[PDB]
Parts: C-alpha cells; structure tokens; sequence
C-alpha cells in the first residue's frame, strides 16, 4: 500500500512536494528530520524480525552455560542458604553465583546484538556513505543508514542508491537495478513529470530505487521512500539466509552439553557414594555442589568475549576491517579464493603505454581521441583511461597536435560501458565552434566487439574498407600485443549527428577504426610470496577474470601461478554442473568469464564441498560476491561491494588478507586451547575428590574455595587470545569442535588425578599432623580439628593452582616447551603474578575469611617437585596423545 507516495512522486513534478523540494541551502531542514524520521521512517535494515530486548534477553538468558549457572545457584540456595541447619545461613555463593550469571548474561547479549549472517555492518567500523547536502553546511558524507525522507543525494559514478529517491538533477545518469530487477544492461533514468502509472515499477524513468547502483553519470534526488518501505526493504523480508556453518555459539553450546553430561554422571555418583556411606547427605549435597562448581569453568564468556575483540581489534590493525563477528570463522575457513587479475596479482599503475595504429605504428591521433574519450568520461575511470591522459598531459607540450582538450571541446552525449558490448562512448564537440559541423563519437572498447562494430578501417593513408583479411590481420596483431604481456584496447571514431541524440547501441556503430591502445599492468613486486603462504595456510588461489586469456596467463606465470588449461567461459557454458565442478576443482585460472559466469564457478565450488572468497572493487563483481561465502573488498571500491563484502580491506594485497586469515585462526585456536586446557583441569580435579570421597572424612576444598581458584585461574587466562600458537595448527582451516575437547578431557584429565590424590594423602599424614597432631586424636569443635581441616583446603587450594597455571606452558604446544615452542610473555606474567596472589591470599585477612591459612615453608619445596613431576607426566601423555589421537589440541 506504499505505492500511493511512490506514485505521486512519480506523477506530478518538483513543484508540488509537500515535503519540501528545494533545499541545501533553503528546505527549512534542520528539524524536520525528525518529523521525517518518525512520521515516514529512517533507513533500516531490518531482515525478517527485530524482537525486542524483551524478547532478546529471554533468550538470552536460556542460554546452556547460563542454565548450570542458575542451577548452580539454585542448588547452593536450596542448601547453603535453606535448607541448612539453624544459624548455618551464609549466602555468599548466591550472590557470587548470580553475578556470573549477570556477568554471563549480559556479554552474551552484547555478542549476540553484534553476532548476525555474513554481509552485516553490526560493528559499525567502517561503513558506506552518502553525499548529502543539509541545512547547516551541506556537503556531508553521511552514513547510508542516516538517510531521511526530504533529503538530497548526489549520485554519481560507483554510488550506491541511499534509499527510494526521486531525480531532481540528471546529467547522463544511468544505473544498474539488476540487484533488484536484473537486466544488466544499465537503465537510463532522468529527470521529468511523466505520471506512465502502468509499469512493472521496475522501468520508472524517473524513480532511482535502492540498491540501483549509479554506473555513470551525475544526478541530484529528493528521497521519497527510505527502511523496509523500500523494493529492498520487502527483499530481505525474504531473509533465506539460514547458513549450517557451525560457528562459536554452536560449539559453546557444545562444550557446555558436554560440562553437562559429566556433572550428570559424577555428580550423582559422589552423592550416592557419601550419602550411603559417610551417612550425612547434607555433605553429600555439598560435595556435588563443588563437583558442579568445579566442573562447570565460570568466567567462560568473558574469555570468549576477549578472544573475540582481540581478533577483532588485531584484525583491523592488520589492514583488514572486519564487519559483523561471523567475519572471522567464516573467513578463516576459506579453502578457495577466486579473485581477479586486475590491481590483486597487478601494479595497476600503467608503467607501459602504446598508441599503436593498425599496423603497429606510433600516431597521436589515436592517442588524441582516447583522451577525448576518457577526460569526458562521467564513468568509472580505470587505469587505462588514466593512464590515458597522464600521457597525454605529459606529451602536450612536445605536439600540441594533443593541445590543451580540455577547454578546446565540451561533451555533449555519452554511452556507458555494458560488458555485453565491451565499448564506451562520447559524443564530444568543440564550444567555440568555427566550422559549425564537429560532434565526434569517439569509442574506445575491446577488440572483438569493436570489430564487429566498425565498417572502415583507418591509418595508412585512407579510410580502407573494412577487408576480412584486414580483420584477420588487426586481431592477429592484437592476439600477439596480449600475449606479448600488454592489454590492447581499440578506438574508433564516426561524425555528424546533427541531432545531438538518438546515441543508442544503434548509433554506436558503422565507424572509422582509428587504432588501438596497448597497456601493461606489471605483476606486483609479492613475486608469489603471497601465492605460496596462501597455499601453505590451506587456501588456493584461483583466479576469475573477464580479460583476455593470453595477458592472465602471462601475469599468472610471472607470479608463479599454474599456467596450464585455462577455462573460458565459452567452454563453461557447455560444461554442466558436474564437468564444472570436476575443471574447477582442477584448473586455477579462468579468463574471459562473465559476470554471471563468475557467479555459476563460485557456487559450483561452492557446493563441491569447499568455501569460496570473492575479492572485488567493482559494480558487476557484487553478483559473485554475494554468491562467496566470505566476502572480501578494498576500501577505495563501490559501495555494491562493500555493503555485500565482510572483510573490507584497508589495502590491497594479498599478504594483509593472508594475515588477517592467521590472526582469525588465531582467534579459535587460542579459545579451543583454553577451553581444553580449563575443562580437562576441572574434571582431573572434580575427579580426585570424586575418588577420593570414600576416604577424607572432611571435603577437600569449600565450594568458596573452588569457585575462587576457578575465578582467579580465568582471570589469570585473559592472555590466551594474546598467546603465540604454532604455526603447524594455523596452516590448515579449521572448524570448531567439541568431540576432542572430550577427549582431551578423559586423557589428559586423570594425570592430575593421580597427584591430587598424592597431595591428599601428604596433607592428611606429613603436614596438617605435623602442626596438630594425627587428626584421629582431634575432637570436633577443637582449635585443632578446624585448623586440620583449614591446612588441608588450603594445601589442595594452593596445590591445585600450582599445577592447573604451570601446565599451560606444558600442554599449550604438542612439542618439546621452552625448546621449540615458547609460550607468550603477557601469558607468563599473567600466570605469574596470579599464582603470586592466590599463594598470598591465604596470609591475609581474605584466609581465616573465607576458611584458609597460613602454610608451613615445609609445604613449599614439595609443591616445587609435584609440579615438576605433572609436567613430566603431561608431557608423557601429551605425546601420547597427539601419536594417537593425531593432534593435541
Ligand atoms: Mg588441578
């Protein structure tokens, strides 16, 4: 029902706009913009459902992890705060509980408001603007997303469509609305007051739509339409982006089912064995208590979140933007990258220009007319057309045959580029006139298609009909300029259109062959470095490309790259789905391709059971970026490219993708080691005083006392994410995974037992006796029992933490440590100094508080020999392990 403004503003003119037309400096728009704003809308996003935080917290807070949280919580309530004995109400661990909780909660919230599906700016690092023109000083590059009915945009060539706009200004404006309609083949729209109400809406000469990319020309526009009222608005109501990628919040979930499943054996285990035994189920809840709390490692979240922001924050100083944090695991699964030739493998900076005439020799004229093409070009201006004038402004002082152009002719028509036609025009005429009949076509484009188009040729000394040997000759000529490593682009050139119209794909024909252009785009200096690490870290370079098959192969073979059967898109288009698939997943390099074809090639790969990354800075390259798992896309490229992209790219080089790929690995390899590392802790732990619950007529340790060692250790953890990893786990793509977790537990988990319970028994028989006697001697309720019982906590306390922060260094690298793989420094110090402060925890005011004590100095030199025994067991099992299982971590 919409469709009401979009026709009025379509029917009538500029001078019937109730909603201001004439502004920029006088459209009394300075606080209108909220009127607009709420009244009509603001350019939104909004996919299929924006739930409220209402909703979003919900859940949120049914998240697994966040579940054993309350529960835990829930059970310490419902014994340690209720159904206690009289006088034995302390809460502590509900509040110290419900805070992780909170803690837990509200950092999932944040990861989730900024966790979405591929292509999404949720981070708002870098973004897309527009050129707007308000009413407090006006030439404002604003955000897409700040955009307002009432407003004006200037269009031109590479700018996005802000949102639903009315022409108001039209200077040889067309856009592609094949993003929405398709017809690649740019429309032309202008600016009047035609009504025409019977339309598919898709024509609608004088309505520019969202996401119509500008191909070339200048134009001003009044905003008619902006949010999910838009024609883009109702197609992404049509979300269908569901994606199977495991990603971190499935494998967090895993790892929590599998905290899950433990405590659901154990725990029930210890409260059997205590209360059938020891005969006091009270302690036996409190046992499952610590079990639970020990087991399940709070402060998990946080360290995700740090791991998280610090890839992402290393990321962006590596020259690589990311958006929406899907970025980094999509990304650092990436097997394929299907890029182009031109600026990625090339120096776009034409270092070796020719204007060659049809024989192959040096003449101006050629040179004269592609400067008239290209300095009167309302397109996007590559390298050809810069390097164009360049030389030409260099050589005008030596033959002023190429004297000043500039002043000496006006444009007057122009034809975009349409890869169908592979050729750009303009129609140019002198201002000052004197000879009253000059309005040259001059057309610079491809050769083929030129050829097709041209009926005489030039050059010699005559206008020589167009021979087929003549034909035969040129392309010949030209076959043998690309191969010799130089693209060649020809020009021609007709007259005389009195009627300075009709300049359709009609008009562009029938016409004088003038010569051709040659340019060479050197290989960059990353002579296949960049090639050979991408190779190394798990990812092949292939590349797609439109050009010609002779220049790609010569580039690709000065950059190291496999120059073998090289696919045409000629040969793509017979080819089926199955046969493309098996020359894809074998050739590397495929040139003249089309925009379409490029698209078909990536999701063949595709769905052949890899990840495809597009890398591209142009309007027609977004059809095949949308089609590529990650997107990838420089800064100074279109807007088509960067909304779609993921992996925005400061500069452009293959080596800064390749270290944002490592940095994104990273990421993960640090989480999983972590989560490895805490999960087999615990379990040992949890599973010594699950051995030993048969024996000590006392707990181990308090449920305090276990969750603070457990809150100091992740504390103590936040510099994994800045932990080096060896590069044998950062050279192959990798998913996340839950299965090895569980075995790294049941492995590397009992190693710990064996000396915990050997800690139990040098507690319980050479220390605790030594400072109160042998503990069947001690009454109940004595100075000496509480002090026996206090020893012993503190011991395992100080033990436990002795053993769970050293082995880090051991278990982090499946190598030989501080021989082949040393750890991170901010790592070492962290472990360090928070081994320090639980050892002086004891000793202070916060001991005695919370049940621990001062130790004796005796207790110390055997802690120096338990932990160098674990970690020789460690290292025992560790190789084990990795000779087994195939990898450690
Ligand atoms: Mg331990």
């Amino acid at each position: 029902e919409i469709n009401a403004r979009l026709e009025f503003a379509k029917t009538s003119t500029k001078e019937e706009l109730f909603q201001k037309f004439k502004t920029s400096n006088k459209g009394l728009s300075e606080e209108q913009v909220e009127i607009s704003r709420e009244q009509y809308g603001d350019n939104t996003i909004t996919r299929g459902k924006k739930s409220s935080l209402i909703k979003r917290l919900y859940q949120a807070f049914i998240n697994p992890f966040t579940i054993i949280l309350f529960v835990l919580a829930l059970v310490s309530a419902f014994t340690d705060i209720i159904l206690a004995a009289p006088g034995e109400k302390n809460p502590q661990g509900l509040i110290i509980i419900t805070t992780m909780v909170l803690i837990s909660g509200i950092l999932r919230f944040v990861q989730e408001t900024r966790s979405g599906n591929a292509a999404e700016n949720l981070l708002k690092m870098i973004t897309t603007t527009t050129n707007v023109h308000r009413l407090e000083s006006g030439s404002q590059e604003i955000p897409i997303e700040e955009v307002l009915v009432g407003d004006i945009i200037h269009l031109s060539a590479g700018d996005m469509v802000p949102a639903d706009l009315r022409i108001i200004q039209a200077k040889d404006l067309f856009i592609s609305q094949a993003s929405l309609t398709g017809e690649s083949e740019p429309v032309e729209k202008l600016d009047l007051a035609t009504a025409a109400a019977a339309a598919s809406i898709t024509e609608s000469v004088n309505l520019a739509f969202m996401g119509s990319n500008v191909i070339s020309g200048s134009a001003y526009g009044v905003v008619i339409a902006t949010g999910d009222a838009t024609i883009f608005g109702e197609m992404a109501k049509s979300v269908t982006e569901d994606s199977t990628k495991t990603t971190f919040e499935k494998g967090v979930n895993s790892v929590s089912w599998v905290l899950i499943r433990f405590m659901l054996v154990m725990v029930p285990f210890v409260l059997l064995i205590n209360g059938f035994t020891k005969g006091d189920w009270m302690e036996a809840a409190l046992f499952a208590l610590a079990v639970a709390v020990g087991l399940t490692p709070e402060m998990l979240p946080m360290i995700v979140t740090t791991c998280l922001a610090k890839g992402a924050v290393t990321m962006s100083k590596e020259k690589t933007i990311i958006k929406n944090l899907n970025s980094i695991q999509n990304l650092g699964s990436m097997n394929i990258l299907c890029t182009d030739k031109t600026g990625t493998l090339t120096q776009d900076k034409v270092v070796l220009m020719r204007h060659l005439d049809i024989h192959g020799q040096e003449n101006i004229r050629v040179l004269r007319h592609g400067f008239l093409n290209s300095y009167y070009q309302t397109g996007l201006k590559n390298l050809m057309d810069l390097a164009i004038i360049e030389g030409a402004e260099a050589k005008q002082d030596k033959n002023p045959e190429l004297g000043g152009l500039s002043s000496k002719y006006t444009k007057v028509d122009e034809i975009p580029f349409d890869f169908e036609r592979r050729r750009m025009s303009v129609v140019v005429k002198s201002n000052t006139n004197g000879a009253t009949s000059k309005t040259q076509m001059i057309t610079k484009g491809a050769a083929e298609e030129m050829l097709d188009i041209c009926t005489l040729v030039e050059d010699k000394g005559n206008v020589v009909h167009l021979t087929p040997e003549l034909r035969a000759y040129i392309l010949k000529k030209v076959d043998e300029l690309n191969e010799e490593g130089m693209r060649v682009i020809l020009v021609a050139q007709k007259t005389n259109p009195s009627p300075i119209d009709t300049f359709s794909v009609q008009d562009e024909s029938e016409m004088v062959l003038m010569g051709y252009l040659a340019f060479l785009d050197p290989p960059k200096e990353s002579t296949a470095k960049a090639i050979k690490a991408l190779n190394k870290y798990g990812v092949s370079v292939k590349i797609l490309t439109g050009d010609n098959d002779k220049v790609t192969r010569s580039v690709c073979k000065q950059v190291g790259l496999p120059v073998d059967k090289t696919i045409l898109g000629s040969d793509i288009d017979q080819l089926d789905d199955n046969e493309l698939a098996a020359v894809a997943a074998a050739a590397s390099v495929f040139a003249k391709l089309s925009p379409q074809q490029k698209a078909r090639i990536v999701t063949t790969l595709r769905n052949s059971g890899n990840s495809v990354g597009y890398m591209g800075d142009g309007i027609n390259d977004a059809a095949a970026m949308k089609s590529s798992d990650v997107g990838i896309s420089v800064d100074s490229a279109v807007d088509i490219a960067k909304e779609s992209a993921d992996v925005i790219l400061l500069e452009k080089d293959l080596m800064v993708l390749e270290k944002g790929i490592i940095e994104g690995r990273k990421t993960y390899a640090n989480m999983i080691k972590y989560i490895k590392m805490t999960a087999s802790s615990n379990f040992g732990n949890m599973f010594s005083v699950l051995i030993a619950s048969a024996f000590l007529p006392f707990i181990p340790m308090l449920s305090i006392h276990i969750l603070l060692l457990n809150l100091i250790y992740d504390f103590s953890c936040t510099a994994i994410p800045w932990d080096n990893v060896d590069e044998e786990y950062l050279v192959v793509p990798r998913k996340w995974d839950a299965s090895s977790v569980s075995k790294f537990m049941l492995w590397i988990g009992p190693t710990s037992s064996v000396f915990d319970i050997t800690t139990y028994l040098l507690m319980f028989f050479v220390i605790c006796p030594a400072t109160f006697g042998p503990f069947s001697s001690l009454v109940p309720g004595s100075v000496a029992y509480i002090g026996f019982i206090a020893l012993f906590h503190t011991g395992w306390f100080v033990e436990s933490m002795w053993t769970q922060t050293l082995v880090i260094h051991m278990i982090r690298t499946p190598k030989i440590p501080f021989l082949q793989s040393r750890a991170s420094a901010p790592l070492t110090i962290l472990t360090f100094m928070g081994i320090i402060g639980l050892t002086i925890i004891p000793f202070t005011s916060f001991g005695h508080s919370i049940g621990l004590m001062a130790l004796p100095i005796n207790f110390f030199p055997w802690l120096i020999l338990t932990v160098v025994m674990y970690m020789m067991l460690v290292t025992i099992f560790k190789k084990i392990f990795v000779s087994k299982y195939g990898e450690l971590l």
